[PDB]
């Protein structure tokens, strides 16, 4: 019967993430009535803008409709901008008195989004806690990757922030956690007797965690050159997915227990081993149709003779009862053959074969994107006047089963969570350090040795070696699976 | 490099099963090149017909095409008819010398199909063994239900035939064994790690085996009145399906081991208990659209005041390690709400619930007919801005996944088996007696007590009581499952 004032402070407001993703996202939650009734958006950046510029530059990303006119007017009335520098005490004084001057702004819950480069993280978090914290409502900070470049460097930042804010005030973002299917992992796993007594090392051969993009560096490879693919996609997104697949059942669905089960899994993995690694970097394709005839080193923005790899495949192992000996294959790449983020389980051969080496390993597949789907590869009998078993599947395809239902962006989910104080889809500090300690020794190693990557053509599935690493750990491919979309249901 | 002569003797040739199903079936195997090159069809009946009459009365069931003209000419050239009585020694002498006069007819393998009423079974099997058996090739007899009316009466016949023929010469028919999906049970179960470690009493709540027809007695209820629904559909088809679901993994896929695993299951079931039974007999529907306004007792062919039931539901139990305490619900009926033959597994609730009593029991469904399909009911998460788990499914629907593929009749499968000497889809003598010993005490009981059936309207799902019996043993229904066929795959 009574609602508190809320203030969404967009720091670094003037940037592209803010104009292309943050502003447009907070409108959508506003538009769809998902935010608290008394909500105010506050922009903070060094540039000297007016709510009119902020609107003019973002409104083209809002995807607005004419019937939304009023809502839009009211969304902008609840908007304000405060110019200032990121480490100027005076500046943070203006921003603070700016919020208390807001309807019940002294009691309001304050949410600070850091739509800024990593180089201000310390100055900003310091200044916020010092002068911009509400003495009444709650204060939650949202942060973006990168969170350090290795253990040691992620430790500095991590302990700086932890020195000012408690875990319950820190929201580290891995947008994969805001993904529909990635969130469905826990429902598939702990809601189904059918997917439970089978989630062990007695039944699973290997686990594969893939992420592919069909595009190369695309202009700005000079930025990628500095961090790489491991730090980019493997050390977080893929590793996050590993945690959700290998995690023990939580005491509950809450942040505490969920995230406790994840780091617990992580603390059981050893520093990735070089023999369990394959790095690639794409060359172009002379038969390619344009933009894909240029390879990594064909980006005049990328340093000449760059040894950086745009593709990596790694094999990890969870040294625990459930997953002892089951290899977890982390596989990501650019300039590949398609866009696809995926989780696959390949189960072990059945014991006591009675179909003459005709059966193939079962496989549960959770496709995160595109085209959300979950499907099992199982053995059925060749339909008709045949008795020989053949491969088929039991399928669940969003886009057909749930056409009406409209699916939100990971950022819409994640930002709503913050307002509601749910933290299960945000990276904990310990979860963070376990992740860096696993991949650091390797990253450093690549940094001191110029292991020249494995050439692979803009479009392929990567280096042949990557498939040989999978096969070697237990993953067997046959190429016999035949699939045909449907018709006339 | 060398092929033996084969003779398909159709006894009782002149009948409807022979004209509507046997003649038309053997042509189809002929047409599709499935039979041995030197194959001859021999018709034997009391009526005095010519291969021309046999053709004229059956050809309208052949589903022939104009391009099949030659094949048809050759199929009829390989046809002959021999008139005779069923117990006249002279008659069997003509029939025998008739076959040796056939190209290598003294060495030919002889297949005798008993397209006759049960009342000649003794006279015919006796006479066949006495005078019509090949001293060189093999002799296999095919028999149709009914095989007795109870244990004692099925025992007489069974030991009469067993006195003349060895098990390897006896092919008892349950056409369900010739059904695509019924045959797929063993591939689903023993080819899939996903459907194996879950097939126990620790994971399964109950098993349901349904068979429905949307039609009533339809004219000839005077025939049904004599045998009932239990003897008709339950004591064989449903019970056969029970065996395939509850059966241990066989040492091999061969007749010996497969059928050994089935009777083994049967010898672990106790005489069905009256408290575990619900009988119904349909009344009509005044709102019904014609033919379904008349009930069972509205068939002037059915005895006035018939207590016979046209619907029964029974609960059995396999007293063995795997299925201890799991009720097997056998459910069949007429004048019901649809045509459907089905196998369902309802699994047990998950242990350590973390979704607040929101989860529902998983269910694996194998639909034998119509529209061949296998689908699992599992818990997925409400797509979109929701976290509450909801029911969905992983589906396999023949008709969409395998449209091209053309599916044969159970009789096409079963007859081919006989030619090839495979017996796994034919009822063994012991398998037979175990089945009668389970249902006999009940059948008799119904025979001495006029338990008036449970009235139910032509169209419903049966008597409400039937659902109350299921619920009482463990099967829980909720009515929350929502399903929508597809589009735009
Ligand atoms: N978009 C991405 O791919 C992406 C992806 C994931 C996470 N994020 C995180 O969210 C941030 C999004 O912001 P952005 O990507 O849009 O960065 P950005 O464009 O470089 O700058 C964002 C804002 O910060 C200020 N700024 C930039 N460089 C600065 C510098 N060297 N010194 C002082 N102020 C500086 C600019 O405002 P003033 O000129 O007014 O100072 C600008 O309005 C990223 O840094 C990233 O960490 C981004
Ligand atoms: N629900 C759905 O919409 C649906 C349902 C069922 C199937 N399908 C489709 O049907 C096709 C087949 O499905 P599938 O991809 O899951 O099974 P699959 O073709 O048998 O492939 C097995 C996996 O091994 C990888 N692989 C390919 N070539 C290899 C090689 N030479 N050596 C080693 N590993 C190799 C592939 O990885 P990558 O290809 O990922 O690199 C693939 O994921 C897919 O394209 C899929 O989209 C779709
Ligand atoms: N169609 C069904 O629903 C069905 C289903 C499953 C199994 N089957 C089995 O296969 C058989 C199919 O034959 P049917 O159903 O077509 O039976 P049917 O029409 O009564 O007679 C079949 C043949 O046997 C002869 N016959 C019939 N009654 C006789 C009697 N009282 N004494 C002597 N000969 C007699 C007739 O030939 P003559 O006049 O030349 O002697 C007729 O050509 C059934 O008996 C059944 O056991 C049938
Ligand atoms: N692959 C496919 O084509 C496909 C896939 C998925 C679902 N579907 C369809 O979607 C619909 C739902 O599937 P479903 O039938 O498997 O699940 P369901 O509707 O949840 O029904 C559960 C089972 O309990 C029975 N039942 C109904 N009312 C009851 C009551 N009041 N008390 C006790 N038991 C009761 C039903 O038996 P009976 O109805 O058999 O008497 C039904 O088989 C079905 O019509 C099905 O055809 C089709």
């Amino acid at each position: 019967v009574q609602s508190d004032t809320h203030i969404f402070i967009i720091m670094g407001a003037s940037g592209d993430l803010a104009k292309k993703k943050i502003y447009p996202t907070i409108w959508w939650l506003f538009r769809d009535g998902l935010l608290p009734e008394n909500t105010f958006i506050v922009g903070y950046a060094r540039s000297r803008l007016t709510v009119a510029d902020i609107r003019k530059q973002s409104e083209p990303f809002f995807k607005a409709t004419p019937e939304e006119k009023l809502k839009l007017e009211d969304f902008f009335a609840r908007n304000s901008y405060v110019a200032g520098q990121y480490d100027d005490a005076a500046s943070y004084q203006r921003l603070n008195s700016h919020m208390n001057a807001l309807h019940l702004g002294s009691q309001a819950n304050r949410l600070f989004y850091l739509a800024l480069p990593p180089t201000v993280y310390e100055a900003v978090t310091k200044n916020i806690h010092e002068s911009c914290m509400s003495q009444i409502g709650w204060n939650r900070i949202i942060v973006e990757k990168p969170f350090g470049r290795d253990l040691q460097s992620s430790d500095r930042l991590s302990n700086h922030i932890s020195s000012l804010f408690r875990e319950d005030q820190i929201y580290r973002i891995d947008h994969y956690l805001g993904k529909e299917m990635v969130q469905n992992l826990m429902v598939l796993r702990f809601a189904n007797r059918i997917f439970g007594p089978i989630w062990n090392r007695d039944n699973i051969a290997c686990v594969i965690l893939t992420f592919k993009e069909p595009f190369g560096t695309e202009g700005r490879g000079g930025y990628f050159d500095e961090f790489g693919i491991i730090r980019d996609v493997m050390q977080n997104h893929l590793l996050q997915m590993l945690c959700l697949v290998a995690m023990e059942k939580p005491a509950s669905t809450n942040s505490d227990d969920v995230r406790d089960e994840k780091v617990k899994v992580l603390k059981c993995i050893s520093e990735v081993q070089a023999n369990n690694v394959v790095l690639g970097q794409y060359v172009g394709n002379p038969d390619g149709e344009g933009e894909a005839t240029k390879g990594y080193l064909d980006d005049p923005t990328v340093p000449r003779g760059s040894t950086t790899a745009t593709f990596a495949a790694v094999v990890l192992y969870v040294e625990n009862e459930r997953w002892d000996g089951v290899p977890f294959i982390l596989r990501c790449g650019k300039a590949l053959n398609e866009r696809k983020a995926e989780v696959r389980l390949q189960f072990h051969d059945v014991a006591g074969d009675i179909f003459h080496q005709q059966c193939k390993r079962n496989e549960l597949v959770i496709r995160v994107q595109p085209n959300e789907a979950v499907y099992t590869k199982m053995m059925t009998k060749k339909p008709g006047m045949f008795f020989n078993p053949e491969e088929s599947e039991l399928d669940l395809t969003y886009g057909n089963r749930y056409k009406n239902v409209k699916l939100p962006d990971a950022y819409e989910r994640l930002i709503l969570d913050v307002f509601c104080g749910s933290q299960m889809h945000f990276v904990r500090s310990d979860e963070l350090r376990e992740a860096w300690r696993i991949f650091t020794p390797l990253l450093h190693q690549i940094e001191l040795e110029k292991p020249k990557p494995i050439p692979y053509i803009y479009g392929s599935r990567g280096p042949t070696e990557a498939d040989e690493l999978m096969k070697r750990v237990g993953f067997q491919y046959e190429g016999t699976y035949k699939w045909v979309n449907p018709h006339k249901l």
